[PDB]
């Protein structure tokens, strides 16, 4: 159960970061946009 | 190490259920970002 926490840990951080980059790539992806929706 | 376990897991499958979400909309806003520059 020690090993499964381990990499069970690592996973969740690895899916934090990629859902952190994820929101990056929206906000930027929203921001272009909003810049084109005026014309 | 069990109640571990399980809320890390159900902060993972919220983790998955989010980063599916958030692609499929990066998915839409880019085609929709493409449909309107090709004008």
């Amino acid at each position: 159960i020690e090993s499964d926490l381990e990499r069970a840990e690592e996973r969740a951080e690895l899916s934090e970061g990629k859902c952190a980059e994820l929101e990056e790539e929206l906000k930027t992806v929203t921001n272009n946009l909003k810049s084109l929706e005026a014309q």
